[PDB]
């Protein structure tokens, strides 16, 4: 299975949890630490009721030992000897990220939008062959490698038409099945609908400062010929065309059907977003 790091070792590769940011070892913010284990750069996420995140962590490993995939985040190890995961470093940070030039990245071309796009249905694919429900499916959530190859991160809230009564998740993203405390791999799909949408447009799923103010309210726009897909392009491209955005909003239109049973499921969306390119 993992191996266990002493929490001492990843308090000496991390600058004794130096939670200052990279560009002053802190990447995100429990926190994310960048660490360096021999010749190999890792991600140390220390945990901060405490009974509810010791469930969290333990959940959160039992899922990476039995999801391992191109398309997942590799877990690398663990320490609770205080709670650390250790990640495979993932150079390229968030699609969240890259969609929003964070840092001056350059903008991301339509083309590598269509292999990341490919690339999280694969993820999510693998998760739901696997009975397993993400509950997060957001931008955020999709880490870029080294060739930008699209890798499903955070399985802290991932779960093995069943009720709950701690409704979890990101509420822009969230399908209104979720919101009523439904969990069920079709939320999934309406998440990823919103994650589409980004992808196409670059902006993020909720803005206070927008009309509308949720990006998912963008296919009703469409729906009453009120804006066009062309209208919310990402101008941060050059080599997009017609025929494959219009494809690509056809399946997170699909997604985002209000009504679950009538969403397609993560094989057809596969389908699709081969079918586009
Ligand atoms: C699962 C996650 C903890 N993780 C696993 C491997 C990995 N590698 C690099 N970064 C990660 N997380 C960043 C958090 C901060 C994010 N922004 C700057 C806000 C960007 C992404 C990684």
């Amino acid at each position: 299975r993992f191996h266990s790091f002493s929490f001492y070792e990843l308090k000496n590769v991390t600058n004794n949890f130096d939670e200052r940011p990279i560009s002053v070892n802190k990447m995100g913010e429990g926190v994310v630490y960048k660490g360096y284990v021999n010749n190999t750069t890792v991600a140390v996420k220390k945990l901060a009721t405490t009974e509810e995140l010791k469930q969290q962590f333990d959940q959160e490993i039992k899922v990476m030992a039995k999801c391992q995939h191109e398309n997942l985040v590799e877990l690398l190890g663990f320490s609770s000897d205080d709670l650390c995961l250790v990640y495979v470093y993932m150079p390229n940070g968030s699609l969240l990220d890259r969609l929003s030039c964070l840092d001056g990245t350059p903008p991301l071309s339509w083309h590598m939008r269509c292999k990341i796009a490919q690339g999280a249905a694969n993820g999510i694919n693998f998760l739901h062959e696997n009975h397993h429900i993400h509950r997060d499916i957001k931008s955020a959530n999709i880490l870029l490698d080294e060739a930008f190859t699209a890798k499903i991160s955070d399985f802290g809230l991932a779960r093995a038409t069943v009720m709950t009564s701690r409704i979890v998740g990101t509420t822009a993203y969230m399908a209104p099945e979720a919101l009523r405390g439904e969990i069920t791999p079709k939320s999934d799909i309406y998440s990823f609908g919103v994650v589409l949408l980004e992808i196409i447009t670059g902006l993020p799923a909720v803005d206070e400062h927008r009309e509308p103010q949720l990006l998912l309210d963008i296919k009703e726009e469409i729906e009453d010929e009120e804006k066009t897909i062309e209208d919310y392009i990402d101008k941060k491209m050059n080599d997009a065309d017609s025929t494959s955005v219009e494809a690509m909003y056809s399946v997170a239109s699909q997604c985002l059907h209000e009504k679950k049973n009538k969403r397609p499921d993560i094989k057809k969306v596969q389908q699709l977003l081969q079918e586009m390119t």
